[PDB]
C-alpha cells in the first residue's frame, strides 16, 4: 500500500458525452452540438443530440457509480443545462436536474468532484467568444461561484479546468475537438484566459474563507529519447532542440501554475518565427504576474509518452520528429507506457514548488464487439494495471500524488471519433441502452475495493 | 508439413545495403549513393559509401549463409559493380568478385536466386532516365542475359524485379527511397517499363529454350474492413470506394501480370481527377497488350495489412481512411497480422488464372541493443512465427505458394531509415563488423532445418 489517506480514486465523465437533450427544458445547444452539426467535423456525421440519455436515466447512471464503488465521481455540471444562455437567467429545470443528481450522489456516499468545465461550453458562450474572450473569466467565475455557493455544503473539491492543453490545442489548434478552431495565437489566448480564470476562482475562494479545495487539471506528455533507447550517445543539439517542443507540451502550462510567468524562450522563438507577438507576450506576462495566486491542487491527465529524436526533416513548426517504438497500441494509436507518467511524477517535483497533484483522466480505447450480450476488452485492463503500478510504485518512492480518476464510465461520444472509439468501462448497447459491466469495469471495481482502506 | 517439394526457403539481401565500395575497382556510384549524398533524403545524413564491407568480407558473408542453412540465397548482383556504366564495357574486377561469390555459393550447395534488380541501379543509368526511360528495358534485358548466359549453368531461378510497388511508389512517388522522385505519372511509367522488361526477359528466355525459370516479385497490401471489425453493417459505397485504393495497392501490378492490361477503373478515375492522361493510358494498354507474355512465377513481398474504413475526411487523392487497430507494432510502425497474407493468397488464386507464386521478402525491424556483445529481438521471432503459420496453414488448404524468403540476413542500410532500423537476423557491430547470431537468426535456422525434409 502506497496510496495515502484520501487518495481520490474515481471515474470521470463529460456531460455532452452522455447527456443528449440538447434542446429539452429550454436548454440551448452546446459548442459540441454546433461543431458536430457542421460537415467535415466528425466521422460518420455524428453529434451529441441524443447521446446515451444520461438525463432521463440518471438514476441508472448513479446506480452505475454505486456499483463501481468509486469514492469520488468526477462529473461536469453541464453549464448549458443550468444556464441555457450561459449566464444571467438560470433555468430551474436544469438546476433541479443537477440538484437531483448531486443529492442522489451524496446520498450514496459519493464525493462529487465537480469539474466546472469539461468541454461542454454553452453555444451562446461560444458565440460571444468561447475561451479566447477574456469576459468568460468572470462568467465562468460567477457560474462556478453560483455552483459553489449552491453545493459548498456537499461538494468539497472542485476542478477548475480539464486539460487546458486539449482545450487550447486539440480544441483550438488542431481542431479535432469542439469548437474546431485551428490557430496557435488563439490557443495561447485560451491558455491565458484559462489560467486567469483558475487563479481568479482560487483568489475568490481564499478571500471569502470558503472551506473548499480548488485546483486545476492538466494533461502532460513526458519525453523519452530514442537515442538512449538506441544505445548511442546523445548530442547537445538533441537536448537543446527537444527542449522547445517539450516546453510546448510540458512547461507552457506548469510555469504559470506556480512560477506565474510564461516560458520566455518559447515566446521569443515564436516571435522570431512570427508565430506570436512580443508585445502580446509581454502583456501576457504582466497580466499573469499581476493576477497570479498559488492554487491548492494540480490535476494531471496522462496517456502516453512522445518519443522524440532530433532531426530537421519534418517541416513542422518545431523541427523535431516522433518515433514509433515497438509495442502495444490502442485504437486511438497511443503507445502504452507506464514509466512516462513516472517522469512527470518526479519532474514537476523537481522543477516547481510543492503543489498537490491529482490524476483525473486515464484510459484506453478499444473496438468493443457484442458477444453474448457482452463486450470484452482485456487490453483496457492491462493498460489500467500498468498505469496503476506506474503510480503505486511511485508513491512508494515519496510521491505527493493525490488521486487517480479512470476514463471512462460508459462507452460514450468520444468527440471526433464519434461512437467508433469506446473508452468507458460499461458497455451501452445503443439500441436498448442496456448496461453491461465489462471485465475492465470489474477490474477497476476490484482495484478500488482492494486498495483503499477503511 | 504442408510446404511442398522445392519450397525455396531463403534469406534476401540487397547489394547496396551491405556492399559499400562505391568507388573501388572502377565502379561508379549507384542511384542510392547520389540520393543519399543530397541533404534532406536520409535520416542523420547517412549513405552507403562504406556499409558493411560485403565486398571485402564476402567469404564471411557466405559463411553466414552456410551457417543459416538457407536452401536458396536471394541476392542481387550489383549492376554497377559488373557494369560501372551500366552497359557496354564490362569490368572484369566486378565480374570476378561476383564469379567468386557465385562459385562459393554453389560450392556449399546454396541455390543462387539472383534478383537481377534490388534497387541498386547504377548512377549513369539514373542519369539516362532510371526506370522511366523505356531504353532500360533493353539494357536490363542484355544485362540480365549477360548474367543469365554467364550463370545459367549454376543459377536456375531468376527474379526479374523486387517490389515494383516500392520501386515505383516508395522510390518514385513518395520519394523515401532512391532516387527520391515524387510523381505519380512517373510511377505509372515505372510500372509500364518494369512489366515490359519482365515480359521481354520471359519471351527471350522462352525463345532460346534456356533451362531456367523466370518470374517477377510483387509486394501486395491486403485489405481488412474496420466496419466488419466494428460489428456493424457494411454499406455499398464503402466497398465501391475502397475498391479504387485497393486497385492501386494491388491491381495496378497484378492485372498486367496475367491479363496483360491495366485496370481501366483507376485510369478513368485519374483522368477525371486530371492525375493521368487518357491518351497515355490507352497507349500503355496498346503496348502492354502487344508485349504481354505469360511468365513462369510470381513473387510476393508481404508485410502488413491496410485497415480501411470509408470516409472522405483523410485528404488523400483517394477518399478512404486508415485505421489503427490495437495490437503489436514494429519500429517501422507496421501492424503485425498473419491473416492478411492468407487473404492475399486466395485473391490471386481467384482473380487470375493459375500462376506459381513465391514469397521473397518478409520481416520486422526492431531497435537492437548490444548486451554482452549480443543483441536480442523476440518481437522479430514472434513476427516470423506468425507469418510462417499464415502460409503453412494456407498451403494445407491447397495453395500454389512456392517459397518464402526472410528479410533480412544482417542488419544493414535500411534505405531512408539509415542504420537506425535493423532488419537483419545477424547483428553487425558497425565499429568492429563482428557477426553475432541473434535469437531470430537461430529461429530461422531452426525453422528451415526442421520444416524442410532430411
Amino acid at each position: 500500500m502506497s496510496f495515502p489517506k484520501g487518495f481520490l480514486w474515481g471515474a470521470a465523465t463529460a456531460s455532452y458525452q452522455i447527456e443528449g437533450a440538447w434542446n429539452e427544458d429550454g436548454k440551448g445547444e452546446s459548442i459540441w452540438d454546433r461543431f458536430t452539426h457542421q460537415k467535415g467535423n466528425i466521422l460518420y456525421g455524428h453529434n451529441g443530440d441524443v447521446a446515451c440519455d444520461h438525463y432521463h436515466r440518471h438514476e441508472e447512471d448513479v446506480s452505475l457509480m454505486k456499483e463501481l464503488g468509486i469514492k469520488a465521481y468526477r462529473f461536469s455540471t453541464a453549464w448549458a443545462r443550468i444556464f441555457p444562455d450561459g449566464f444571467g437567467n438560470i433555468n430551474q429545470k436544469g438546476l433541479e436536474f443537477y440538484d437531483k443528481l448531486i443529492n442522489e450522489l451524496v446520498e450514496n456516499g459519493i464525493e462529487p468532484v465537480v469539474t466546472l468545465y469539461h468541454w461542454d461550453l454553452p453555444q451562446k458562450l461560444q458565440d460571444i467568444g468561447g475561451w479566447a474572450n477574456p469576459e468568460i473569466v468572470n462568467y465562468y467565475f460567477e457560474y462556478a461561484m453560483l455552483i459553489i455557493n449552491r453545493y459548498k455544503d456537499k461538494v468539497k473539491k472542485w476542478i477548475t479546468f480539464n486539460e487546458p492543453y486539449c482545450i487550447a490545442f486539440l480544441g483550438h489548434w488542431h481542431g479535432i475537438h469542439a469548437p474546431g478552431i485551428k490557430n496557435f495565437k488563439v490557443a495561447m489566448d485560451v491558455v491565458h484566459n484559462i489560467m486567469l480564470s483558475h487563479f481568479k476562482v482560487v483568489k475568490a475562494v481564499k478571500e471569502n474563507n470558503i472551506d473548499v479545495e480548488i485546483g486545476i487539471t492538466l494533461n502532460l506528455t513526458p519525453v523519452y529519447l530514442q537515442t538512449e533507447r538506441l544505445g548511442y550517445k546523445v548530442s547537445e543539439i538533441e537536448r537543446e532542440m527537444v527542449n522547445l517542443s517539450s516546453q510546448l507540451d510540458n512547461e507552457l502550462f506548469l510555469d504559470p501554475v506556480l512560477k506565474g510567468s510564461y516560458p520566455q524562450k518559447l515566446l521569443d522563438y515564436l516571435v522570431q518565427k512570427d508565430l506570436l507577438d512580443s508585445q502580446k507576450v509581454n502583456n501576457m506576462q504582466q497580466e499573469v504576474k499581476e493576477n497570479f495566486i498559488f492554487p491548492d491542487f494540480l490535476g494531471i491527465n496522462y496517456y502516453t509518452r512522445s518519443v522524440r529524436l532530433y532531426d530537421e526533416n519534418s517541416g513542422w513548426i518545431f523541427p523535431i520528429r516522433w518515433e514509433h517504438p515497438a509495442g502495444e497500441y490502442t485504437e486511438m494509436g497511443w503507445e502504452v507506457f507506464p514509466q512516462g507518467l513516472f517522469d512527470l511524477l518526479i519532474w514537476i517535483k523537481e522543477s516547481y514548488p510543492q503543489i498537490p497533484i491529482y490524476i483525473t483522466e486515464n484510459g484506453a480505447a478499444y473496438n468493443d464487439k457484442v458477444e453474448d450480450g457482452r463486450v470484452h476488452d482485456q487490453k483496457r485492463v492491462e493498460y489500467l494495471k500498468q498505469h496503476f503500478e506506474a503510480a503505486r510504485k511511485a508513491i512508494k518512492n515519496g510521491v505527493d500524488l493525490r488521486g487517480y480518476f479512470v476514463w471512462s464510465l460508459i462507452d460514450n461520444f468520444e468527440w471526433a471519433m464519434g461512437y467508433t472509439k469506446r473508452f468507458g468501462i460499461i458497455y451501452v448497447d445503443y439500441e436498448t441502452q442496456k448496461r453491461i459491466k465489462k471485465d475492465s469495469f470489474y477490474f477497476y471495481q476490484q482495484y478500488i475495493k482492494e486498495n483503499s482502506l477503511e
